[PDB]
This record gives structure tokens, sequence and C-alpha cells, in this order.
């Protein structure tokens, strides 16, 4: 019409990333020429964590310490042996849309009060041995929920298949550092995990037992 | 000064996404430390709509169905075809900043009030018949413009100079679902576009009847 | 527990983008299903500018200037240069995590009162001459901070080390017009600088007079 | 007192329906000049409906179609049936207030957004058959109870003693048409109730075995 | 005009029963579609009130008493005696737009605090000696003027021409009974009288001493 | 559900009157348990003007003056009349709800401000006479619209059939006073009208030429 | 002090017109750079009404009638008179700080609604007949207090010697006009006065009865 | 009455300036001790501008400019010769109020920001030939209308009549000044016009062709 | 435009006092029909003041003292003295907007709580004593700046020239008298000045040694 005052939604997707319109978001319960993006956890996709392993550090101030340290060849032995244990069958046409290391902190002790604080870095080559501790230099901070999340992206039988492949080509070995601002040392628990979002295609067609029909 | 209480507006570009800050954008008739992207049909750049279908597809509850299942070489033939049809002659160098399959959707009958859901997937290799039927799975929600919309990102006189120069790579062949979140079956009509975002470069510089001067 | 009611940060990282949940963000002093990107500079990791030049440009309405017209092996001499001489020692591992061609922009006399308008376009081969001056074309709008930002992302001895190791595939050889919105010529006086964003992982150790110990 | 202040509740009753004044029901956690009716089936009186039957009609836009068309005596022998065989024994002395037709609409599908809308007349003689389909013109328009109650108003062993005691002229053989205002053919669900609102007045006396005392 | 922002006043009479619309109520220092009934002692016509008698009843938790039995013949005696020794000589055309039987209540003790009930009948035939004390069956509800206001509705000589006119078939012979939502028995002092209201159409003339002129 | 938080609109109909629960008319862009009447010329049925006469009255201070003086035989006559040669042919099932006396008044010269006043009286014998001129006594007093609308509630081909099947006996006889609560003379300009509302049962049926089909 | 939040007072006179800062006006229970005039009759200095007479006139709509017609020897004559058998003895030293020819004006029926209008001229010589009757051009409009009120600024034993000083030079002999903004002629009734401002200097003295001590 | 509390309107007349209460000001749609004066041209008489010339001028910063320096009878010749020339025939008595030398000021390019400043002088004797160019000093800030207005103040043939009667004596001969508060020198147009308030005395009589009646 | 929403400035002079309109000084951080006056120390011109003496005054309640008392040939010897003495050189071309004579008022003691009170005279002929003391008569209330500001108004080498030029004809010998509202003798410190407002033109030239060039 000539004249119009309602806000309509609208959606764009940008390599697996949704986004919204900011005032259709804003009206939940100009500002409409913007848009911001979808919590990939919260977004399209299943979400499946696979949880690699705990570790404590304990943590000098000023400093971070290296949370894992694996060689390319056992990040991908890793990753693909807990993902295809956790999978089979993978019995429809799926995409794996991204992956995202997932570092989970805590304190040991109770009654701290401190944020957490972290740095990564995605490697290609293996050659290269991280520092165990460095010094805080314009890190990221972690918000409340305690969880640094670092996607990693830019079928097989066997994990030789998988190397031969080179499918390992299509996502980041990470490291990752994590401190705190405290002015004290700090005892943190980690938990380490690799978040896929996965869009499945499940066709329209039931199971049967054999033989159909 | 020793002192500001303004907020000021500042921009990024990435890879031809642009951004301005939060408390600019809220301030239009801490924030400031936040970025939003500008929607992209009306930021930087023309628009150019290429239409290239209608489609009627009848949908069930918690089913989406296959909206377009070209081949790699037809959907490039389609592509290119429709846009050099539509665009020559290209007078001034320009570049495309990205291309959109957007899907637009609409009930067939009145009265009814459900909302859109839609997947898609980027391929790359036409070795892969989709298929028709998928049942719904974590889908994207389409926003009441009833318009999915996807980038397909990352001056040739004939198709076979286009695929000669493997032009093709430079973009996803895209294949999409479209369903709702009704508990009957919904008729929809929908229409498939591609809206390309083309930055002009053009002289300052006028149009002469031969010969010039 | 079986009812919450308060708002949780969250924190993700996309190829050295951070971002925060949209709630969390709000509350500094469903929304929460939406995040929103850090301002580069203000957000993790070092700021490096490098000050390249400055230009003067007379620029009538409705069109753009060129700021920049180097031949790629010269963008790439004067980045690398530039870069090398202010660094060195590098002393520690660091990442560059993007580089910025940024361009600030101010009028040459006072009481004149238009916003800026910018152009850019990212090059790979050197082979193309840009025009001098262009029409206004759906242009970016620059904001109050009078600036320009572009990112430009996606250890040597010598620049010829650099070239050798072909690194400048990390990063376009940007082109970038400025003009404004202004209905008479306006002088204009251009500053164009790159800004790096680093990431340095400096160890915990102390420097020591040799011999150590 | 020379002055007052706060509003003091006032009721009145005009043939069995109940009034507050305005003020008073606003202040419930000059308008008090006025008055407001109470919703008789939430009001004085106790609620007796009876379900007579179920009906699916399917109506087509800008029609209504009729819902019952019972001859007189049909109509007084059902109400009379259904009423005593609900009641029997009627205990104490009571007064039938009033007796509302009821008629409840619902959808066959979901997913539909429509309103529904009613007309009614009320008939003294069967000496007339309805049109079983009509035109809507400046009907009365459903609330989103989907019920449209009409009041019907202005001790017997046999429906033939009720007849002879003309018992019949005391309430309106209703017929009534039901559309909606959708601009499609909509299937609808419908449900013909008489709501009875009884006064009773049961003295203050206990129920003993035989003989009493 | 073209455009209408402001509430006006519109009025209707139903049968002595006089309305306004609700929004010009609601704005006196969409809604405009619907009316609000006058106070009918606050509303237009005479105020007359006949009080008969006073009576006091002690009304045990979850019951009510009787009020007034009166036989019709005795009921429209005292109407008519009480009515016409008030009123005579009654100068002038006038119509009696309804009469109220007003239980007006009060406890006769200080220091309760509970809400008054009641519920009436309106009879036609003498023929019926109702209980002096009943159960309390979904009542009505006194408010805080401590009235229960009945309408009975729907220029003699002398009584016996009053009945001979019939007359008495224009208004019910009502019974009444009050009680309390008291957990204790509660003395209470109670007042009934007639509020008739009257239309009077005194003409505009002087009354002069006789002989006139 | 165990809680509910939301308004529903219900109605009811009472003798063609028809009603809406007061919270759904409130909420239109406990209070639910109370009704408000639709206006009824904006209520369901047609609305028909029939306009019978103007006329020029001339009133006193605290004084009105008779509008229409007609005997019933010619009160009949002219509704009659008027209503048949207006809708002949009447082609359809209809029931007349309603018909209302409508007063409208205006001032007749500009620059006054006063409000209007008003009083009827619904006549059975056309034996009486009324005053020309009466006295104010608790009167109607009329909104903004300057109109006294007033129900007189409560097929034929000659007037003389009308008589026969006393169809007269449906509807009052009305006598109307109006003045104003002015303190000088004021003349006033009456237009006097019935308005019909009229309920239309038109079967689904069009217009043939004949023969049909 | 370096810093200051709180507005001060302050007065300033221009020829016997008083004025006080805006702000100072405002806070009474940058602005404050402005000034506003105190009321003449509410500000210093003593008000003394002498009312001349009254005169009644039938004003036609868009015209104004002439009010006054004296020669400037009456109107000398009248002012001094009036003025001197008002005052006498004067007993102290005085200012007249100005004179005000004041006009009020009221109608003489109730129940009309109209602004007043008013226009004036300030003469030098009584040479000049005035019209009595003009049209109503860009006129005075009087406010709700329905005064108008002219400034005329800008001893004597007799008005000969009032004559002989000269005095009449002090004040100018006005001219007034008097219409209404009404659609009918309007009867208005005026008082026409003189309000002279007087600034008294009484010494601090005592009267004695004589002889005095 | 014994209590008050609306607002009155009042109004004064000085020199043919109106004056308001400011209280009424307000309420519009203690303080009321207070007047403000009515915008002449918004207020009482007719407009006339006689445009006179237009005129460009450079104004360097802090410096302003010399708009018109007439001698005194040029000033005179050129004042009567266009006002006459406009007014003739002057058909009925009427009073110059007031004569305003207005002075409207614009950029002569756009995309400027300043405010304009401005000084004059109402000189006497033709006896001082202006500086051309002044020093800013305590100016007077002109608003965003870009319109310094100055009252001049404080029937003939020819202009010769017009000086013979030293009618040339009742108004002053200005001098004005404009620069800006630029930092750059500005081009500015400059129109330059009076505009007179005349108070017309029309009588109530129409122009009749010779000869009448 | 056809519609307009915001407020715009404009200003007025008269004989130097410069207003501006209402909104626009309210809106600074219908009313724009009215305009304010600027306070005149605050507005357009220099401010030059000139403190004449101290005195102490002790005034008895509902009293004022005079507080001086010169002959005229004294204040216009003092005023011309103190402005000649302070001033010369007086360099350029100038005017004398307007002269006040300004009371500063303080008191003696401190935690007294008071207003100042005040009333002046402009006299012409020093024939006249005043009295030394008088009593309050509707007197100036002086705001809390305890100052009392009173415009005087309406180049030469010595006071006789300036007596011989009649120059003194041009502002009036003001005396003035102050006391307090409070209900004991107070004692005051008073500071008599006379603020100047002067509007100079200086010549763009600069002041060069001699000979220049």
């Amino acid at each position: 019409d000539y004249s119009y005052r309602p806000t309509i939604g609208r959606t764009y997707v940008y390599d697996n990333k949704y986004y919204k319109n900011l005032d259709a978001v804003i009206k939940n319960a100009p500002l409409d020429n913007y848009l911001v993006a979808e919590d990939p956890f919260l977004g399209p996709g299943k979400n499946q964590k696979l949880t690699l392993f705990k570790e404590i550090r304990n943590v000098k101030p000023d400093t971070m310490k290296l949370v894992v340290g694996w060689k390319g060849k056992e990040f991908y032995r890793e990753t693909w042996t807990r993902f295809m244990e956790d999978s089979f069958p993978i019995v429809n046409d799926q995409e794996v849309m991204d992956v995202f290391l997932v570092v989970n902190m805590r304190p040991t002790r109770p009654n701290r009060c401190y944020k957490f604080l972290a740095q990564h870095a995605l490697r290609c080559d293996p050659d290269y041995v991280p520092h165990d501790v460095i010094r805080i230099v314009e890190p990221s901070w972690v918000g409340s929920n305690n969880e640094y999340r670092i996607s990693l992206a830019k079928y097989t039988n066997s994990f030789e298949q998988f190397i031969d492949r080179v499918i390992w080509e299509n996502f980041y070995k990470p490291i990752v550092y994590i401190g705190t601002d405290s002015a004290e040392e700090e005892e943190i628990l980690l938990e380490v995990s690799l978040v896929f979002k996965v869009k499945e295609f499940a066709p329209d067609a039931p199971l049967f037992t054999g033989p159909a029909y």
C-alpha cells in the first residue's frame, strides 16, 4: 500500500549461518535494515556433543595454560573415532554443517569470583609444539556460561579411508589456552568436547522388517 | 577530550558483508562494542532479481518437499543464460558481490494460518539424486516475508566460455526443501529466483554518438 | 532447575570473528537466541596501525575518486616493508588474525555538512587499471567516525622470501573509491592505513642477560 | 457526610437479568451513573446444559447454512423430553429463569483462521420452511469462544400435559444460521445445546429415611 | 469530513430503560460500538420511595429467610393504598415507568464483616406458600450499598376500581429471600420499600385562585 | 489448562439485542463477568431510515414542546405507507427486529451553546390529547449527536389488511417532547424519522430472466 | 564556584514595565537568558479603576462597532474630572505610571458561544470623525477575561490648568472598535473604564491633629 | 467564588505591541502573573512586504559586512516610492503600526553549516559614512528562519509632500551588518525588504458603480 | 511543503531590545506565536559596569529608604566623568544602546532571611527633594540575585560640551528606594552602579606603528 507500519520477518543463510532482521527479533513479545545471527546451537540442524576428556589445570595470574596439544594425526584420529563410534549407523544423507571445539570450565573450589579468559589458534601443520604457558594478551572474555566455543569448519568405513579422501582438510586442528582475570592462582576443571551441527535429510519412508511388502 | 558522551558510527566490510556498530544503529531517532550486519538487499550494491520458475507443491505435515533438483550443468546453464540474457550489454566494470537463491512461498488458499519451514544444501557434484520428500528435522523457520534467501557465493560471450574458465566454481549448486508447521496438508505456490548483488564501477563519462567530438 | 529467569553470557568464535549473545549484551547495566559480533578493533588480539600515506582529493557531486591504484607487487612491497620495519624483531609466536585497509577522511575546510560514501573492490590480479573517477551507485555509507575499514584476509627475512612462500595469496589487493553526498565539489584529506589484528603467544618466561643462569 | 470519595456497589434485577454499577465493576482490584449486566451463565441461578446433537456443515463464502429446522411440535418434544429425562425427580420448587439455545462451532481442520458469523430468528408458527442456505447480510459476529447464545424466554408428568397447559407459549422456537468470514469453503462441526438457567428454592430441611422420626 | 477523531454522545430508550454509548461515558473528564444503561434511580423520571415496613430476621449460615409472604390481594392492597395515600392529588398526566421492590439490609450489631446475598421470585398467583427458610444456591450478591432492587413492571379513586380495571396485571407480586455469606448466624434489620419511577407531564400553566381571570 | 490468562469473546442475544463481554470489548487494541449491549444501528441487521417530516419549534426555558401529536390511526397510516412505499417489492423473507422513532434536532442560529433535553411516552389508545407545552421534570439528556432514539417494538398488500391483521399491536404510538437546558428561548429545527432494523433472509439463489433454464 | 546548578531570579524595569527572567518564573513551585513582563495590573504600583460609562451595541457578523467617539477636549475633560473627583485630596507625591483604557464586554443573552474581537487607534488630533461601523480585518483576539486593555501613556487645581500645562500631551486619545467572531448578530454590553497605575511616595510620617506637638 | 482553579486569557496593548498572559498561552491544548508578546507578523494588522533588492556579499570569519548604506534622502525616497507604488489607491483610513527592515539571508552554496550573525544601527542624520567591514563584537544571533527583523518606528500625493510634512521623522534610517560564525569565508545572498504592519479601518459599505442609487 | 512539524527560530529587534520566539526558546535541548525578550546583559552589545559608590542603610519594617538623591547636574557630572574616565580613548564608532542604574544589595549580618523590595522614579527636573523614608506601597519585588536594574534611556571632550549638546536629555535622572519584607529593622549594604550597553563598530583594520606602510 501507500503506507506501511508493521515489521516483517526476513531470514538469510550464509554458509550455514542463519540470520534474521533485528527489528523482527526485537518485536518478539532504521533497525529493520540490520541482521543478527542465530545462535548455532539454538539454530537449524541437530546438535551432537562428543565429550573427549576432562583436565585439571592450575593457572597463575596474568597467564593462560595450554588445554590440548594433540598432533594433527591424533586430533583427526580422536575426532573420527569418537564421531563414528557415536553415530554408526549413519542411516540417512546428512551434512556436517560445522564442528565446534567447546571448552567448558569451572572452579574446583567454591566461593571464588573471577572471569574466565581464552585464546585459540587454528593450525594446519602439526609441525609446531605450542608453549604450555603464555602471558595474557588481549584475550577473549568468556561469558557466564563458562564456555568457549570455536568453529573449526573450513560416510567413511575407516580412519584410513578418512585420511585417504583427505577429508581432514575440511576442518582445522585447534589449540586453546585458558586463564582467568584472577589475582591468585586458580585451579580449574576443564571439559573439552566437540559439538557437531548436523543437517539430516531423512526420507519420508518407514523402516520395514525384511522382506518388505 | 577527557570525557565523551555521544555515540559515533563506524562501519566494517567483511567479504562484501557490511557491518555497523550496534549503539549507532539503536540511536537512529557496552553496546558500542558490538556490530550488526546490513541486510544484503538493503545494503550497498545493486539488486538484480532473475525469476526462474513457479511451482506448486502439496506438503504433508511434518515433511518438506524438494523444490528444485537441477543437475549442476543445468543449474549453471539456467543461471548463465538468464543472467546474460537480462544483462547484456554489460557496459561497465562490475563485480558480482554475491548471488542468492530466493524461494518465495504463499498458500494457494486463503484463511490458512501456519508458518513456512525450510532447509537447503549446497552441493559440489551433481552426483547425487536428492529425496523428493523428507521429514522435518531442526529446520530453518521462515519469517513473515515468506522468503528463504540462500547465499551461493564461494563478462563471458557464451556458456561454453563460462564453463571453460571454470567460473562455475565460484558458487554452489543449491537444493532446497520447503514445508510448513501445519497439521494438515498444505498446497503452496513457490517462486524461485536468483538475486544478484552487483557493484558497478561506471566511469564519470558520457555516452556520445559516434564519432565522438 | 524447573524454572530459570536470568540471562547468561555465551561466546562463539568464527574465523577470528568473536560473537556474544544479544540478550547478554543488552543487559550490560527471544533475544537470547541471537548473536552480535564484537568490533574487531575492540575485540581480542592486538591492534597495530601502519599509516601508509595521506592524499588530498577533490570530489564532484555524484562521483567518487580512486584513492589508491597500486600494482599487486607494489601493494605487497609496501605492506611487507612497513609491517616488518615496524615489527622487527618479532620475538614471539604470533598469528595475524586479519589486516584491514582503513581509509580515514576529513574535510579540508570547516563549516561543511555532508556524509562520506565509499566503495571498494578486492582484486587478485594487478591486470586491470581502475577508473580514476566513477559515478555513485548504491555506495556504502560511511559513519560519523569518518572511517571505512576493509578486511583483506583470505616471519620472513626478506620481501623475496615473502613472495617465494606465496604468502601474498593470504590477503587481497584492495582498491577503494571515496565520495560524498554533497551537492558541491568537496576537497577531502584522506589518510590510508593498514591495521593488523595480531594474536600474540608470549611464553611465561623472562628476558635474561646472556649467559642465562 | 458533606463529602464522599469512594464508590459503592449497587445491583438491580430486570426480569432475571442482573446488573451492577459500572464504577464498582471497574474498581475490582460519571461512571457510577451507569450499569452493566452480568453474564447469565456466570450470574445467579444454576446452569443446566442439555446437549441435543452435533452436525457437520460445509459453508461457502458469503453464505450461511441452516443449523436446525425442527417443526414447533418437534422442538417442544425434544426440549421437554431432554429436560425432564435429565431433571426428574424435580425435588424442590424452582423457576426456569431462561433457556438459551447455544450453538458451539469449531473447524474440522487445523490451521484455519477465520471468524464465525451467525443469525437467528425466533418463530411462533412452524408454518414456514426456512431456506437451507442464505447470503450473509449484516450478521452477528461470533466471539472467540466460538459460541452463539440465544435467549428463548417469553413440573409436568408428560409431554401431553405440557402441551395442554400451553407451556410452550413461554418460549420461542428458534432457527439459526451459521457461516464464516472466510474466502474459501469451510467445514464446520456444530454442537447444539439448551442451557437452562434455574433458580432453586430448596428448603432448609434434611432428607430422612422413612418413616421420619 | 474525510477523517474524524472525537467521540460523540448518543442515547437510546428501550421500554423506559435509557442507554448511552460507552466511549462517551468513559470520556467524561471499538468502545463506541457499545452501550451502557443508566441507573434507573439516577436516570430520567422522578423517584418516589414508599417505605412499607421494617423486619428483623436472624439468618443461619448457608441459608436465606423469606422477607415477605403477602398474598396477591394484600400486596396490591398495600401498594395501591400507600401509593395513593402518598400521591393524592395526582394533579398532572403521568406515567409510572416502573416500580422497584427495594430491600435495604443492615447488621443489628457492629464489627461484623460479611456480604449480603439475595434471591427473589415474581409470582402471578397467590396460590403458593413459600418456604420460610431456604438453602443458598447460586444467589445474587448484594453490593456495598446493601440494597437489593427488583423491577416489578410487566388514576383510580378506590382499590375496588383498581382491581376492576385489572391494573394489578401490570406488575408482579414479589417474594424475596435474604441471607449472608457469613459462617455464623447473623441478625439483620431489613427495610422494605417500593420505589416508583414517575414521568410527569405538567403543563406550562400556573395555578390560579378561583375564579380565574 | 490448569491456568489461563487471556480474555475470550462471548456473545448473547436477548430479543434482538446483542451483547458482548466487557473485558473483550475493552481489549480491542472481574470485568469478564459483565456484558455491554451493541449499538442497535451499528449491530446486526440492516438499517432503514424513513424520514417523515421536519418541524420548527421555539422552546422557552424550563419547558419542552410536543413534537408530534398523531392519532393512532394516522401514526399507523404514515408508518405503513412510508415503509411499504420505500420497500416494495419485499423480495425475501425478513424480520423487522425493531423500529425506532428518531428525533434529530439542531439550532436554527449559530453560536448557541446548550444541551437538548427530551421525554417521550408510548401510548396504546389515541384517546388522549397531549399538552402542547410541558415543564421540564427529570428529563432525558440528549447526547452530542443531538438525536433521541426511541424503540417502539412490543408483507401486507394494503393498509386495510395491515389493520385487519392487527399488526399495529406489535409497536407503540409514540409522543415526544423536546426542550433545552438554555436560559433563553431557542428556535430549533427537528427532523423526525423511523429507523427500521431489518434482518433479511435472502437465499443463495440468483435472479434469472424468465423463463429460467 | 567552578560549577553552578540552580536558577536565580533577576528583574529589570523598562519605562515602568517590570520584567523577570523566564527560568525563575517557570521554577515557581537556555531559558534563563530570556525575560517575561509582569502583568501591569498585578505588578508594582496601585490600581485605580475609574468606570466611565456602559453602552449596548448590536454587532453584525464580520463587523465591529465604534465604542467611543469623544473629541479630544471631551476625552481630557472626562479623564481629568473623573480622576480628580475620585482622588482629591492627593496627599502624597505620586507618579502616574500609565493609564489604560479598558473595555469590558459581555453578551446580553445567555447560551451564546463566541469570542470577542477588537481594534483601537490612538489619535493626536480630534480632527477626524471615525466610521461607526467597520469590517473585521486582522483584529486583536480578546481573551476569556473578555477585556481589552489599551495603554495610553506617551496635581492640578482645575481642568483649565491641566490644559494650560499641556499635560494632555502625556497620553493619547483612544478610539476603540469591538466585534465578535460570531456568524449571527450579537447584542453586547460594554463597560468602559480607565485604570490608572499609580506609584505612591508616602513619607514615613503620621497624621496629627493640629497643632502638631 | 471562594475558590478558582482554571486560567483565563487576558490581553494588553502597548504602542501596537500585543501581549497575552503566559499561563493562557501555555494552556493551549505563578505563571499567570506574566505576559508574552505576540509575534508582530502573526499578530493584529495586515502584513505588507515590499522587497527592495538582493545583494551578494562574501564575508570573512569574525567580520560582518555592510548590507545597505543609503543616505537618508535616498532611504526615504525608496521607502515612499515603493510603498505608494504598491499601495495606491489607499482607499480606507489606515494606520501604519510599524515598519520592519527585514534582512533575509541564505548561503549561495549547499552543504554549509553555520549560523548567521547581525547588528544594526538606527541613524538620524545621513551625516556619517559607515565602515563597509567591521569585526564581530557581541552580535545578535540570527535564528533558523535566517531573518533579521528590525522595527523602524518612532496619505501623501508626492515625495515632496511627504518630506514637507516631515513624516520621515516618524521612523529611523537603518544600517545593518551581516556576518556568520563560520571559520571560512562564506558567500551569502541577501534579500532586503520592508514589512509594513497596517491597521485598516474599512467601513461596512459597498462599492457601487456611479451614480449610486 | 504541504505539512510542517519542526520549530524555526525567529528574532526581532525593538529599540535595541531583542526578542526570540517562545517555542524555539523552549526547544533548546500555539507557543510559536509568541516572543520573549533577551536579558539585556546577556544579549547583544558589550557590558560596561561603572561602580559609583557603596552605602549602608538601616531600614525599618514596612518602609524603604532613599538610596541616592543627586541633583540633575551632579548625576550628569558623575555619569559623564566616570564613563569618560573609564572609556577614553573611544577608538571606534559606537552606540550607547542603554544605560542601567543597578542597585546591588546584601545584608550586613548573616543568618537573615528576607526578600528585598524596591521602587524608583525617573525625574526630569532636579526641582524636587525626595523623602528620605517612605512607606512600602505595591513595591517591586527584587529577585534572588539581589539586584534592581533600571533602564534610564530616552564622543565629547568635556562635561561642558556634553551639557551644551544637551546630551543629558537622552536619559533620565533616577532616584531609587530600597526596603525589605522583613519584620525587623535590617542593615543593608548597597552598591550602586551604571551598566552601559555598548554596540561597537570596529573596522576590520589593524593598528600600525606610525608612519603606516
